[PDB]
């Protein structure tokens, strides 16, 4: 299956790496529940015309709470302690760790997080339907090809890499279109909102880049190095959780602040 199930079957997990990974992944879904309440409760502070952005954030929160909770359980319930070795090992009598929950979550969120900025910023010379359709197409393909390449994570490394680069192509298309969007979005609005739009752009850039970083993390120290272990698994799930909080929660808080700033007129 995956690099996680490999380590779980071929070397096992120190209680620290196991309990750490369960804790960070719990942090993950708990934060999505906190954000859900935040977006619902704040929806009154923004004019009707921006509220659709809050709505989309609330929906993203629901789909990340539900799927990142499924994955938390999947990770905990997939390994059992061995008293002889004192380490956690993949259980043959379980579901086995399965990261489809995460890709299913990305496939849902991606249209919604890309669509929502289009409800707070106005374009200048670009058409709303062109940006939208371009976001949705390459957002879906980025994920689908990323899911395919992930089927070869442990087995064929070279396929894992060439698919990753395919999925990166679509990612770079999205970063291109988002940059145009942020440029046209800057025209006209106050300097304060231009400041927030620039913050949104940097956070969008880093936070989305963390995801390919966590996809390559075990092989980053070579095909036999330090991260090729329970420590790369630890780091991979830590980066993911950081990327989840930033691109899903923090992103929508920033768009909310912008919308309020745009109601000063
Ligand atoms: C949770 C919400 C979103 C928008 C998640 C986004 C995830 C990514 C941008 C993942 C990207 C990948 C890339 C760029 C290439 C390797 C495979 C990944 C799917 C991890
Ligand atoms: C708007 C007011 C912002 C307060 C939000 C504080 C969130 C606290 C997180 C849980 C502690
Ligand atoms: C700009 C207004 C103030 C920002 C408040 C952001 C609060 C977001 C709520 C989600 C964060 C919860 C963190 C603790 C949960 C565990
Ligand atoms: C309007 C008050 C701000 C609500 C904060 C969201 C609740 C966070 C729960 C933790
Ligand atoms: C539209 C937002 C709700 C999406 C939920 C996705 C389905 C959750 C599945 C959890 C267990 C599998
Ligand atoms: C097109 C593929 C996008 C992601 C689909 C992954 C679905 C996995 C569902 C979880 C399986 C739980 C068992
Ligand atoms: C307005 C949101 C349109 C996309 C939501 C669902 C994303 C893909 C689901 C499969
Ligand atoms: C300048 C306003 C703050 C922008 C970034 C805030 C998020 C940093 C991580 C918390
Ligand atoms: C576009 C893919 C970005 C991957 C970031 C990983 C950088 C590894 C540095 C070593
Ligand atoms: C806005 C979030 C910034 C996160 C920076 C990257 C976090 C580094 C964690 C690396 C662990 C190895
Ligand atoms: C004007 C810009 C102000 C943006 C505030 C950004 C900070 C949002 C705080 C939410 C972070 C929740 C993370 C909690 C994880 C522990």
């Amino acid at each position: 299956a995956n690099f996680e199930n490999f380590i779980g079957a071929t070397e096992g997990f120190s209680e620290i790496a196991y309990q750490f990974t369960s804790h960070i992944l719990t942090l993950g879904y708990a934060v999505m529940l906190a954000g859900l309440l935040y977006f619902i409760l704040t929806i009154k502070n923004v004019d009707k015309k921006f509220q659709m952005s809050n709505i989309l954030s609330a929906v993203v929160m629901v789909s990340a709470f539900l799927l990142l909770y499924a994955q938390a359980q999947n990770w905990t319930s997939s390994f059992t302690f061995n008293e002889e070795v004192g380490r956690y090992f993949l259980d043959p009598s379980g579901d086995l760790f399965n990261n489809g929950y995460r890709y299913l979550n990305w496939l849902i969120d991606v249209p919604m997080l890309l669509f929502q900025i289009l409800f707070v910023v106005s374009l200048t010379t670009s058409k709303f339907s062109s940006v939208r359709n371009q976001f949705w197409f390459s957002g879906a393909m980025m994920i689908i090809t990323g899911y395919i390449g992930q089927f070869y994570e442990v087995s064929n490394l070279t396929a894992f890499l060439v698919w990753g680069a395919i999925s990166s192509a679509f990612f770079f298309h999205i970063l291109w279109v988002m940059k145009k969007v942020i440029n046209e979005g800057k025209e006209g609005i106050s300097p304060a909102g231009q400041k927030i739009l620039s913050n949104i752009w940097i956070l969008f850039l880093i936070s989305w880049t963390l995801y390919p970083g966590a996809y390559l993390m075990p092989y980053l120290t070579g095909v036999d190095g330090f991260l090729y272990s329970e420590d790369g698994v630890m780091a991979r799930q830590l980066v993911y959780t950081i990327a989840d909080v930033s691109s899903k929660v923090i992103y929508g808080v920033l768009l909310g602040n912008l919308a309020i700033t745009l109601s000063k007129n």
